[PDB]
């Protein structure tokens, strides 16, 4: 008899899903993936619930201060999100010491500003203070800082998870959609803000009938679908009849390119710009890990969420279909696209980010650029760009692909650009 508990409020919007409130307990009847069958103890109704909107009762995930599967760097982004304060904290699974936990606390450093420190847990952080529940631990450091950089305020502001997409609805009939606003148009099709079945806001990329084979595309989209990561735009659905529509999560702030050239983007200081590029390299290290290739990495193909999360779009799309200024020389001269020619692209994108969306090689024609690279010319370091950031770009732009670093390596550098390794975690007497 498995009882679970609602972590958030949820309105049913389908045929057989249940409505419930934060606090409602439910009897799990079946665990079918993203949707589970359950019985609400509040309504006595049997139906479907999003499996990620609940956890087992008295389990750690029930706890406001607890965050499952969150990385040191993402923990750090969540505690620096609006609505937090000094002392804002959380406890999460540790990445390095697997099966163990860590505490992350919001701080103000004299030199650095608002930061987030991290401590390990073994339960104790320190010998002079042992506890038997993490809840025990938490209240102690809420009651004055027995060592820490700050005393524990209130738990981290939590996001509400995305609704899982309707069950068995990878292929949808065109009729389920209303394409309400054209967001972008181009050579290959359009992008629209849309609504699915009157309940869900989505984006749709409408593809113009092309090369093409629908059966060859649909085979690629199945692959695209399996590439699931916080830093890739999520594919929800596809309309299989020409013209093909691709349905994805909507991204409130549109493209990174358009966002950087906006007023809100102009206010973004360098460390945030870097954070962006680190988010992207994370997404790219994933793609690299899956032995996939992007083939069109640039700011136009990064999307931005309302809460400034950067997401990779159009991955592997180009295989199925003139940005030579983002294109590695071996991709231009021989059509040899690899994860390494993506690295090259990432370099240009990095320069794009730091110059708030400015066009690469400003005032240079595509041919002018190609000849320039042949002489070994590269874009010069802009004003606001730190030397070490510029060095990463130069490494991305090695003539030899194999001398270009990995995204895994790039991610690890970008991620900790302002933190010395020894300073990633804290020491406590
Ligand atoms: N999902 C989106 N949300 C908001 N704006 C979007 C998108 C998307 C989007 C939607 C679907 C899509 O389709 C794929 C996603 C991943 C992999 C392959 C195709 C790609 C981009 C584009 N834009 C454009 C509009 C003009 C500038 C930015
Ligand atoms: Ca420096
Ligand atoms: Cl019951």
């Amino acid at each position: 008899r498995i009882i679970v508990v609602a972590l958030y409020d949820y309105e049913a919007i389908h045929h057989e899903d249940l409505s419930f409130q934060k606090g409602d307990q439910m009897v799990v009847l079946e665990e079918s993936g993203e949707w589970w069958k359950a019985r609400s103890l509040a309504t006595r109704k049997e139906g479907y619930i999003p499996s990620n909107y609940v956890a087992r009762v008295d389990s750690l995930e029930t706890e406001e201060w607890f965050f499952k599967g969150i990385s040191r760097k993402d923990a750090e982004r969540q505690l620096l999100a609006p609505g937090n304060m000094l002392g804002s904290f959380m406890i999460r699974d540790s990445e390095t010491t697997k099966g163990s936990y860590s505490l992350s606390v919001r701080d103000y450093d004299p030199r650095q500003g608002d930061t987030v420190k991290h401590y390990k847990i073994r339960f104790y952080i320190s010998p002079r203070s042992t506890f038997s529940t993490l809840q025990e631990l938490v209240d102690h450091y809420k009651k004055g800082n027995d060592g820490l950089c700050q005393k524990l305020s209130v738990p981290c502001m939590s996001s509400k998870p995305q609704k899982p997409w309707e069950k068995d609805a990878w292929e949808i009939p065109r009729e389920s959609l209303k394409l309400e606003k054209k967001l972008g148009a181009g050579q290959f099709g359009e992008v629209w803000m849309a609504t699915y079945n009157k309940h869900t806001k989505v984006a749709v990329k409408t593809m113009k009938p092309g090369s093409m084979s629908v059966e060859a595309f649909l085979a690629e989209a199945n692959v695209m679908k399996t590439l699931q990561h916080d830093k890739l735009v999520k594919l929800h659905a596809v309309v299989t009849k020409e013209p093909i529509y691709i349905i994805t999560e909507f991204m409130a702030k549109g493209s990174l390119l358009d966002f950087l050239k906006s007023d809100e983007g102009s206010k973004q200081p360098l460390p945030k710009l870097i954070d962006f590029s680190a988010q992207i390299a994370e997404g790219m290290a994933f793609i690299e890990q899956r032995n996939y290739i992007h083939r069109d990495l640039r700011a136009a193909n990064i999307l931005v969420s309302a809460s400034l999360v950067c997401k990779i779009a159009d991955f592997g799309l180009a295989r199925v279909i003139f940005p030579i200024k983002w294109t590695a020389p071996e991709a231009i001269n021989f059509g040899s696209f690899t994860i390494k020619s993506d690295v090259w692209s990432f370099g240009i994108l990095l320069m794009e980010i730091v110059t708030y969306g400015r066009i690469p090689y400003p005032g240079m024609s595509n041919p002018e650029v190609i000849r320039a690279l042949e002489r070994g010319y590269r874009m010069p370091r802009p004003e606001n760009c730190p030397e070490e950031l510029y060095n990463i770009m130069m490494r991305c732009w090695k003539n030899r692909p194999e001398e270009r670093p990995t995204f895994e390596y790039i991610q690890s550098v970008l991620d900790d650009f302002y933190t010395a390794t020894e300073s990633q975690y804290e020491e406590i007497p």
